[PDB]
């Protein structure tokens, strides 16, 4: 029956519009199989539409916003687009209809309306494409009654081993579409739908924006040839539009040209369901879907005061959407270096110029392909997989379908090779990698990056200690599945947690050093003279130089979160033996975070160097890291070293903000520094640990519950307001805020775990 949960997850995920990376197309989770894409245009010159034409997501001035206003992967959702250039208001209606055995069939309905400020008679250039990959696949274009294109339908047939046999359809759709009067018209048509169907090799299917122009520019000499010239010239639209050719390849290109506002269907259909999917099926789906939306977002988010009201629904929503609907399918070949170098050992004084030289090797190759299922931190700028974004991200998730989100883990954890180390960043497949500068493409196997996974793993936990409806939550609903599901993970949690024991190790026995236990004692691999890309906290100040005999409170601390989940999980399965080590090693991380890291001249938490005199130097600097051991639920609640910690977070003039908690203290002297991602702004995904950690604290029997509560209090609202203001000024959620006027800074269309604002709304942590 295990199989069975999982044989209907795999049905009801397949199809998806997993591009983020574009603003609207479909995909399967197949990694070679049919793609669809989406493009439009406003056609005003000879030459404008190469600058107009939109495909991958971008932000700047020319658009002023987008995303999904509702989305469930299961059912579908609604996209708004506001595209300024284009004069143009976007929609795009997704929905499935469970059927067969292929993974359902689905629809999209295509609406542009021109805003006021768009000429009323503005010509827009659509295309929509179609690809598909593998080897004993079939897609032919049924060709038209009509001489030089469409007066209607434009149907597709197509069949590979993964969908077997199915239909494509693009509609007529409503909106006037314009005649030339041109000579040309003798030849080309007075203007038509038109299809164009194509061979390349599979590799380079993606690449649609070029394949599309050389198509036109095809077109264009085809007329400079055939004595079409500035004389007596077609309009521009006529000369954008292509030749009519269809038949069978592995790309189909469907043209068409609208006079004002357009709408228009797509339509796919799996032959192994019942009858083909009709325009009538799509409203009506789309329908139900928003009404199912509305009734599960009322249940699992549930908005507390003072977040009650109508516009917090709304941005709410909103946050919600666009960080599920970004979920995407990569598949391809990751670029790592597996020549495991003796100067990634990072032993010697001065190491970060040894592994800077080991790089300059080059020694990186291809390897897979890999497949990841995943939501990312950003649609325009990181529209890719980031191991620590993903443990936020599925916070929200999680609540809404756990069953997606234990796809999404069991996804990621299958990127791990045979040592436990996942990549922090997952660039899979050309495409993907077509977005990243060459310097950051590589992968490194030394490179760790924050557990955050666990901390959704402990979620499910609890929830299980204590048909699309059913299956969101069939994990928990039926506890012999959610205990086969840790069963067949725990392995690799344990492989991971000791990767992170053998790799991220800091040194005690070779100095002067003496705490509880000896073994634990931790240090990012990776660091460079001014960055700790590995810790997530890329730029927080740490001891300076860099240095062998470093040890890393955070490092620890997350350590400490894996060692509390594989007990619990440990406890789930009965390892009587594995849960006794956890447990020994537990006691020792609490003693030594106290013997290691804690400062009291300082009163809260430190990083630890050794000196130009070789012994044991804690180093301070107010700020998150200073309170990772609270953040990551290590402390009992009736902890003095708490109180001093509550003191710090409460304490305006260190990183009390009206905004929220800033990374880093004014008080230190780092504060506000070069490149400042962190040493001043407020981070929604610190800010959200650290709520969490106040609310446990406010809802027990102890001494400092009323300072929690205060706290708690404050920073929730703080922290909702902050966002809101800025999605309700910009539209967007931001990357993180400004600590000095409350702003929205760095990248926008962040969801991306300042998402996790949902969360906070709905408090019942």
């Amino acid at each position: 029956l295990h199989s069975e949960i999982g044989r209907l997850n795999n049905q009801s995920l397949l199809w998806g519009p997993y591009r983020p990376n574009i603003y609207f197309g479909t995909r399967p989770r197949i990694g070679k199989s049919l793609m669809t894409g989406l493009m439009w245009g406003k056609i005003e010159s000879y030459t404008d539409f190469q600058h107009t034409v939109r495909y991958t997501c971008e932000q700047n001035e020319g658009m002023k916003g987008y995303g999904w206003d509702e989305y469930d992967p299961r059912r579908g959702g609604i996209q708004s687009i506001h595209d300024i250039q284009n004069g143009l208001d976007i929609t795009t209606s997704f929905v499935k209809i469970p059927g067969g055995a292929h993974g359902g069939s689905w629809a999209a309905r295509i609406k542009g309306t021109l805003n006021d400020d768009a000429p009323k008679d503005q010509k827009t250039i659509v295309v929509f494409y179609v690809s598909q990959e593998g080897e004993n696949s079939e897609l032919e274009a049924v060709p038209s009654e009509n001489e030089f294109g469409y007066e209607g339908d434009v149907i597709l047939k197509g069949r590979s081993e993964a969908l077997g046999n199915y239909k494509l359809v693009v509609t007529k759709g409503k909106g006037v579409i314009p005649q030339s009067d041109h000579d040309l018209s003798r030849l080309r048509g007075p203007g038509q739908t038109v299809v164009q169907s194509l061979t390349y090799p599979d590799e380079v299917l993606w690449q649609a924006k070029p394949i599309l122009f050389q198509q036109l520019k095809a077109g264009i000499d085809w007329l400079v040839e055939n004595k079409y010239d500035v004389a007596d010239p077609p309009p521009p639209w006529q000369v954008y539009l292509l030749a009519n050719k269809p038949g069978s390849g592995n790309v189909h290109i469907v043209q068409k040209v609208f006079e004002g506002d357009f709408e228009f269907d797509i339509l796919f259909s799996s032959e192994s369901a019942g009858k083909e999917v009709t325009s009538k099926d799509l409203e009506r789906e789309v329908k139900q879907a928003t009404e199912v939306f509305g009734e599960r977002f009322a249940r699992v988010f549930d908005l507390k005061a003072p977040f009650q009201g109508d516009n917090y629904k709304k941005f709410g929503k909103s946050m919600f959407s666009n960080l599920i609907g970004g979920i995407g399918y990569f598949y391809g070949h990751s670029l790592v270096d597996r020549s495991y170098a003796p100067e990634y050992d990072e032993e010697n004084e001065g190491f970060w110029e040894d592994a800077a030289e080991a790089r300059a090797r080059h020694q990186e190759a291809l390897e897979g392909p890999y497949e990841l299922f995943t939501s990312i931190p950003s649609r325009p700028f990181f529209p890719r997989g980031f191991l620590w974004d993903e443990g936020f991200h599925l916070l929200p998730i999680a609540d809404w379908d756990i069953d997606l989100a234990l796809e999404i883990i069991k996804s990621w954890y299958n990127l791990m090779d045979e040592d436990g180390w996942i990549a922090r960043e997952q660039i899979l497949g050309a495409e993907a990698r077509s977005k990243v500068p060459k310097e950051f493409q590589t992968q490194y196997p030394h490179y760790a990056n924050p557990p955050t996974l666990f901390l959704v793993l402990d979620n499910f936990v609890e929830r299980l200690r204590k048909l699309d409806e059913t299956l969101s939550t069939a994990s928990v609903d039926n506890p012999e599945v959610g205990l086969e599901y840790l069963r067949r993970l725990y392995p690799l949690l344990r492989r991971q947690f000791d990767w992170f024991r053998k790799t991220q190790a800091g040194d005690i026995k070779s100095y002067d050093r003496e705490a509880y236990s000896t073994k634990e004692a931790y240090r990012w691999r990776g660091r460079t003279v001014s960055h700790c890309l590995t810790s997530g906290l890329d730029d927080y100040p740490r001891p300076q130089p860099p240095h062998p005999g470093e040890l890393h409170v955070d490092l620890m601390s997350w350590v400490g979160v894996m060692v509390k989940s594989l007990i619990s999980i440990g406890s789930l399965l009965g390892a009587t033996e594995d849960v006794e080590f956890y447990t020994k090693v537990l006691d020792a991380i609490e003693h030594n975070l106290d013997d290691l890291h804690w400062s009291e001249k300082e009163g809260c938490y430190c990083d630890a160097t050794i000196d130009e005199f070789e012994e044991h130097k804690l180093v301070c600097h107010k700020g998150y890291i200073s309170l990772f051991p609270f953040l990551t639920g290590l402390l009992k609640p009736d902890s003095p070293k708490l109180g001093k910690l509550l003191a710090l977070i409460g304490d305006e003039s260190e990183l009390w903000s009206p905004y929220g908690l800033r990374s880093l203290s004014k008080k230190d002297e780092f504060y506000g520094t070069a490149e400042n991602y962190w040493r001043s702004p407020v981070w929604i995904n610190i800010n959200y640990l650290a709520i969490v950690q106040l609310y446990n604290i406010a809802t027990q029997d102890g001494p400092y519950k009323e300072t929690a509560r205060d706290l708690y209090t404050r920073l929730r609202k703080n922290i909702v307001e902050t966002v809101y203001r800025n999605w309700e000024e910009t539209g967007f959620a931001w990357e993180q805020y400004n600590p000095e006027t409350g702003k929205g800074q760095r990248t926008q269309h962040f969801t991306g775990w300042t998402s996790l604002v949902v969360k906070i709304m709905s408090g019942h942590h």
